[PDB]
């Protein structure tokens, strides 16, 4: 070896003993160091054996003949050199053990190898070296290596093939199982879902199956072992110990990659070094140039794919860990003791197995940088210092200063993320008033003050809107600013301190791509140090949950079908608690009904629950034979069906079921309910009665069918008639449950004396039992007892924001691109100077104009942030006064036919998204885009011919980014979905653990939560391949992005410089992670624009006639007599009115009667055109009302309608929102409506604060409070709709309205009797018109 013939030359051969040494030995060693290794895997994993397969053979025979033509060499050597006898000794006895590997392999169910893969890449590589050199060179020991070649060029194209899968059906499996070693390393076997996604939108059951290992049925029982051999073991059992047991072992070949991954990181910038190096170093060869840009393209591709089969590492050990918590956390909760559950809150278990089990699965990502972001960081440091001296640790000096810096923004805004969401809620709250009350709103014409209000709170909000926009700018500053901070420091540093210090491209460039490898490694410790926390005291959260004590099945001797025997039991409901059930003895004899008595709090139900094994049985002996069903007193409802509900998870008997039914008296609860017994009861479902619930629950207990059945008090919340109905047909000695042992908890005695056996307690005691008419006679405890008693959406955001904000932010954001550039262009003129005299030609201006342009770059990145920022805000602004004005315009038809509930969220949760999501995507989005562009375009420039690269690469990266983004959005829909019911069943069994356990069915239950789990996780493992295929395509696109520069830089080194090619290769290293961003915010963008989409809904939708028309307004004084006419009036809904022609005289009082469907109602709704005339005339006086705006005639007209809405805020503003009446006119009013001495009583005065609806204040107030607003609204021409107060608002209303003209629509003739000219409708039309004395 001597760099002569290797190293210095124009034709480069590697020596002759260093070809057969060294060469030879790498390969060869390679099987060696990991042979013993891989029998661990073999060992400790197995899927069967692989038949005799042609492949296989093929493999097996050629690592027969390559071992011999290796031992071929050992015989004509055999026929000087001491290297002619061990080289190929030793490299056929290592082929001896590539055949017997494939062979176990086989053994071992080993489709394809990874490990028989690269080592016969490195022997290849091997070979080809030796080969090039020996077909340089020129028959004796040469065919023997040529043999060699082929056959292991041949051997390594057979060991990329996979074999047949083994004997060990899989409907829809999961191709990682199955797909070979070159598609797992590239994940290439997802591709097929990523086009299918792009075609077909995907559903829950194209997903594929979760392969062995992942099945909760496979990580949850491995965890239980674990759990209890160290609970059996121990003082304080550790749950970390367990942890790093059950799922370390798989969890630590990820330090193996993340070493790698780091080591070749940092190689890129010793080889930036050494091709900066070459580029200035002319008159050197171009094999050494081509040398490095290759050894770069291979560097950066391991590095790829080594970090990616990390991250899949962490992500498939982190799911498991979810998926083992989650199990175990169910058992347990099904295990243990009512005591020890009782202290923790139901919520808090559940937020056990969400939020906790959560944080464990994403710490599995930031644990091993617990050493890999500080050995990375120092050994950059290190490389830094290496590279410039001590003023790197001044360039360095900031970066640790952003570290807290852009920590305490995060936190500072998060403050003002508890300030906007305030208000926002108080916003909510205000429009969900409007949205439920629309309807008085529009009666007197009240919108435009509800709209003032929340305009109000709209300010309030965007004033701290502003604030966090303000505090957004200098973060986004800082981050733009941090790479030129960082480079300008160092840089005027290194040149200050002493002026022999040179300013090279190696030196310059070099450590400024250290920088870029440096920001993560500690932008993400406080991050990793967060988590470790958070997950510490989860922790401590499973670990003492895990820990807690259980009931004891020992308690109760449960035989086969004295069937339930007590003798001398105490029970406890806590250790160290007294008993609540002393010294009970009593013996149920089969086929028996037994009913418990007592007061309150005297242990009935605690017998019953006793008897379950519920209660701590501190002392006794409990003998309960046969299958037990427990009615429970509070009833516990599965949100499935009720048919589902009764059958428990029990085969259906039609005649069975449809005999339980109807012994609890459900046909009537299954006609009311809507689908029957297919109804979904439950919480969440439609809601059921307590007696509906205690009857599911009876159903329930009598078709399982037990022997025994604990019912504690089944008739509590059924009526005396169904209770009785039920105790006939079910409990009672002819019902459905006569030879079962029947023992009930009852308090009542209408059934007592059909009991055969009454055991009577009292304070826990057994006190007398005995028959009913035996404890009578004795007259003793019981006888005291019964004696008790899509681009347009993005112009129309533009438009919103404003397209001169939108263009100045564009201006300034390409005014920062260009600085940026410049400032590297700049870079790269001035470290190509010459030294004069020892010293730089120019050192100073350079170092002027570059802190001019990178202080131009940072005022212009704090500006056009700051531009959106308020761009952001106006466009809030003015969507938002769109929004409210179109909602409000809308007549009322509108908000009766759209779903009720789709305008909360679009007011709350899109407006959310246009006021802080979109400023910050696009400002990322923009910057990411702009980012790959300056790449691109410094690549460009600064090798004019590599524009051939461009196309191809652009095209490979718009398909992965659309099939991307179209398959991932949707994946992770599916996840969130599917996350739900897992949580939801924890909360049912919860609540219904008692019951679960009673019926032993708490293995059905146990599946269930499998199937549950298995399904979330059936759609987050394709989440996280679909990031790993991204991650592999873009990174392979920016590799060879970086292999094209430095080739193109290389083949053209003399017309460049050194600058130039070290910032070319710089930017090019760095434009993956850009790539790779950009990516993910382009999918964040598509699916947050569609929020302003809308946003921007009803701008078309049908609006009411406009309020005010100006032209032809009515006079101050319009109703002069308030001479009402329907004129041909026809109201469209086909016509519920019809033929409608009569004449109500100014000041007459009229009402309106008729019959559920007849046009009462509707009549009142054409006099405030609340529904637009489909044929009439109505006028009042002389002026036709569809002329008028709707605002005047709403002012003019008044209304009382069924129920008066009180809205929130105080009385005042509910009598005069605005506030245009004096508080004289308001205090006569409010007297006049018999509510002077209530009002005078609050001590807010008029300002009392009434909640939403009114809710403190009474119904018969609330319809005074109404009254008070139309007597104080002095109008001629007033409607009532009537339904205790009656008599004082009948009184009111016939106490000064008489000189107005009013309509009345009561439901009561009592009322309507007293007002003359009445109108009878029939079905719209006026079936008589005239006085009530005409009317008899
Ligand atoms: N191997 C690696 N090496 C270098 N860095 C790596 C990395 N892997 C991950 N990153 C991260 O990718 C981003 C790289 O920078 P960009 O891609 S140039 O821009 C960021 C990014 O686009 C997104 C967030 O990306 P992010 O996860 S927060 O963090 C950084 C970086 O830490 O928004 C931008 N961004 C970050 N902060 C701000 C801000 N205050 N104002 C405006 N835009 C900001």
């Amino acid at each position: 070896w001597e760099w002569n013939v290797t190293w210095n030359t124009s034709n480069p051969d590697f020596t002759k003993c260093f070809q057969n040494t060294v060469l030879v030995w790498v390969p060869c060693s390679y099987l060696w160091v990991c042979f013993p290794f891989y029998f661990l895997y073999l060992s400790h994993h197995d899927r069967g054996y692989i038949q005799m397969t042609h492949l296989n053979k093929a493999k097996t025979a050629l690592g027969f003949l390559l071992w011999i033509v290796c031992w071929a060499d050992l015989f004509y050597s055999f026929w000087l050199a001491p290297v002619f006898l061990v080289s190929p000794t030793l490299l056929g006895i290592t082929m001896l053990l590539a055949t017997f590997l494939i062979q176990i392999e086989r053994r071992r169910g080993v489709q394809s190898s990874g490990i028989m893969l690269t080592f016969w890449l490195i022997a290849l590589l091997c070979a080809l070296a030796i080969l090039r050199s020996k077909i340089m060179t020129a028959v004796f020991r040469d065919v023997t290596f040529y043999i060699y070649f082929s056959l292991v060029l041949i051997q390594l194209v057979l060991s990329c093939f996979s074999d047949r899968s083994p004997l060990f059906n899989d409907p829809n499996p999961c191709p990682e199982s199955s797909a070979s070693f070159l598609s797992r390393i590239t994940f290439w076997w997802i591709t097929g879902m990523m086009v299918q996604g792009y075609r077909q939108p995907l559903e829950s059951t194209d997903l594929w199956s979760l392969n062995k290992e992942d099945t909760s049925e496979q990580v949850v029982p491995v965890l239980v072992k674990n759990w209890k051999k160290e609970c059996a073991k121990s003082r304080d059992p550790s749950l970390f110990k367990v942890l790093y047991k059950t799922f370390g072992p798989y969890f630590l070949m990820s330090f193996l990659f993340k070493a790698v991954h780091d080591l070749m990181m940092f190689a890129g910038p010793e080889i930036l070094k050494l091709l900066i190096n070459f580029v200035n170093d002319k008159k050197a060869p171009e094999w050494q140039g081509y040398f490095y840009t290759a050894l770069l393209f291979i560097s950066a591709c391991l590095q790829t794919l080594v970090l990616h089969q990390y991250f899949h590492i962490c992500f498939v050990s982190g799911m498991r860990i979810k998926t083992a918590v989650i199990g175990a956390v169910y058992r347990k909760a099904l295990v243990i003791t009512n005591a020890a559950r009782k202290s923790s809150t139901v919520g808090e278990i559940v937020n056990l197995m969400s939020v906790d089990a959560q944080r464990f699965m994403d710490l599995a990502t930031y644990i091993n940088m617990i050493w890999s972001a500080p050995l990375q960081v120092i050994l950059a440091l290190y490389l830094l210092w290496l590279n410039l001296g001590p003023s790197v640790l001044a360039g360095v000096a900031v970066m640790v200063l952003m570290v807290p810096l852009n920590a305490v923004m995060a936190m500072k805004t998060k403050t003002y993320q508890v300030a906007h969401m305030k208000s926002k809620d108080n916003r909510i709250k205000l429009m969900n008033e409007i949205l439920n009350g629309i309807k008085v709103l529009k009666l007197y014409a009240w919108e435009l003050a509800f709209k003032d209000k929340v305009l109000a709170i709209r300010q309030e909000e965007l004033k701290v809107l502003k604030k966090s926009a303000y505090l957004a700018a200098v973060g986004t500053f800082t981050w733009v600013c941090t790479p030129f901070l960082v480079a300008l420091s160092t840089f005027a540093v290194y040149v200050t301190v002493d002026e022999n210090n040179i300013l090279d491209a190696q030196k310059a460039f070099v450590s400024l791509a250290l920088f870029n490898i440096l920001r993560f490694p500690l932008n993400i410790l406080p991050m990793v140090i967060s988590s470790i926390v958070q997950a510490s005291v989860s922790l401590k959260r499973l670990r003492v949950f895990l820990s807690h004590e259980d009931l004891d099945p020992d308690s109760i001797q449960r035989r086969p079908i004295n069937s339930i025997t007590v003798k001398n039991a105490t029970f406890t409901w806590a250790r160290n608690d007294p008993p609540t059930l002393h010294g009970i003895t009593f013996s149920v004899p089969e086929g028996s009904l037994v009913a418990v008595v007592g007061q309150v709090g005297c242990g009935k139900s605690s017998l019953l629950s006793a008897l379950l094994a519920e209660m701590d049985k501190v002392e006794g002996h409990v003998t309960v034979k046969g299958s037990v069903a427990y009615v429970p007193q509070q009833a516990w409802i599965q949100n499935i069906s009720l048919r589902e509900n009764i059958l428990f998870g029990r085969q259906l008997q039609e005649r069975y079921y449809k005999a339980v039914v109807e012994a609890c008296a459900l046909l009537p609860d299954l006609e009311i309910l809507p689908s029957g017994d297919r109804t979904e009861i439950g919480e969440k479902g439609v809601n059921l009665s307590g007696g509906q619930k205690q009857r599911v629950s009876l159903a329930r207990a009598v078709y399982c069918d037990s022997d025994v059945y604990l019912l504690d008090d089944p008739l509590s919340a059924v009526d005396a008639h169904v209770g009785k109905h039920i105790f006939e047909n079910v409990i009672g000695p002819k019902g459905l449950l006569k030879n079962k042992t029947r023992l009930l908890v009852t308090h009542a005695i209408s059934y007592l004396p059909q009991m055969d056996v009454i055991i009577v307690m009292s304070g826990g005691k057994i006190s007398e039992m005995g028959s009913y008419q035996e404890l009578l006679a004795r007259d003793g405890a019981f006888a005291e007892f019964l004696r008790t008693y899509k681009l347009s959406v993005y112009w129309d955001y533009m438009k919103a924001i404003g397209l001169f904000i939108s263009f100045l932010s564009i201006f300034l954001f390409l005014c920062n691109h260009v600085a940026s550039l410049v400032s590297n262009y700049w870079l790269s003129l001035w470290t190509d100077d010459p030294i004069v005299n020892g010293t730089q030609e120019h050192t100073q201006v350079r170092l002027s104009v570059y802190g001019a342009l990178g202080i131009s770059q940072g005022i212009t990145v704090f500006g056009y942030s700051m531009a959106v920022s308020i761009g952001g805000i106006f466009a809030s602004r003015r969507l938002h006064l769109d929004l409210l004005h179109n909602v409000l315009r809308s007549p009322i038809s509108f908000f009766e036919r759209t779903p009720s509930g789709n305008l909360v969220n679009r007011f709350s949760k899109e407006l959310d998204t246009v006021d802080s999501m979109i400023p910050q995507v696009i400002k990322m989005f923009m910057g990411s885009l702009f980012n790959v562009i300056g790449a691109c375009i410094i690549i460009l420039l600064a090798t004019p011919m590599a524009a051939v690269i461009i196309p191809p690469l652009g095209l490979i990266y718009f398909f992965v980014q659309r099939f991307y983004v179209a398959s991932s959005r949707q994946l992770k829909r599916l996840e969130s979905v599917s996350r739900s019911p897992v949580y939801s069943h924890f909360n049912e069994t919860l609540l219904g653990v008692s019951v679960i356990r009673a019926f032993e069915e708490q293995e059905r239950f146990i599946r269930q939560s499998d199937l549950k789990v298995d399904e979330n996780q059936k759609a987050y493992y394709p989440s996280i391949v679909a990031n790993r295929w991204l991650a592999v395509r873009l990174e392979c696109v920016g590799n060879c992005i970086v292999l094209f520069a430095s080739l193109f830089a290389v083949i053209s080194r003399h017309s460049l410089s050194a600058g130039l090619v070290g910032l070319s290769v710089s930017y090019s290293l760095q434009v993956t992670t850009y790539l790779n961003w950009l990516v993910r915010m382009s999918s964040e963008m598509e699916t947050n624009i569609v929020a302003v989409e809308r946003l921007k809904e009803y701008s078309e939708t049908e609006k009411e006639a406009p309020w005010q028309i100006q032209d032809m307004a009515p006079p101050k004084d319009w109703p002069q007599v308030g001479r009402v006419e329907f004129r041909d009036y026809g109201l469209r809904y086909d016509l519920v009115l019809k033929h409608i022609n009569v004449t109500i005289d100014g000041g007459e009082k009229v009402g309106i009667v008729g019959r559920t469907g007849a046009g009462k109602s509707s009549l009142t709704l054409g006099l405030f055109r609340i529904k637009e005339s489909a044929e009439g005339e109505i006028i009042i006086d002389d002026i036709n009302i569809a002329k008028i705006g709707l605002h005047d005639l709403r002012f003019k007209i008044t209304i009382i309608p069924q129920d008066p809405v009180l809205f929130s805020g105080s009385l005042r503003m509910n009598l005069d929102p605005f506030s245009q009446y004096s508080d004289e006119e308001v205090w006569t009013s409010l007297e006049l409506a018999h509510l002077k001495g209530f009002v005078s009583a609050l001590p807010d005065k008029l300002n009392h604060e009434c909640a939403e609806g009114g809710e403190n204040l009474s119904v018969g107030q609330r319809q005074l409070v109404c009254l008070a607003r139309a007597l104080l609204r002095k109008t001629k021409i007033l409607v009532l709709d009537e339904a205790e107060t009656d008599d004082l608002i009948q009184s009111t209303i016939r106490t000064q309205f008489d000189d107005c003209t009013v309509l009345t629509i009561a439901h009561r003739l009592n009322t309507i009797m007293d007002y003359t000219r009445v109108i009878v409708l029939d079905k719209g039309e006026i079936q008589e018109w005239g006085s009530p004395s005409d009317l008899l």
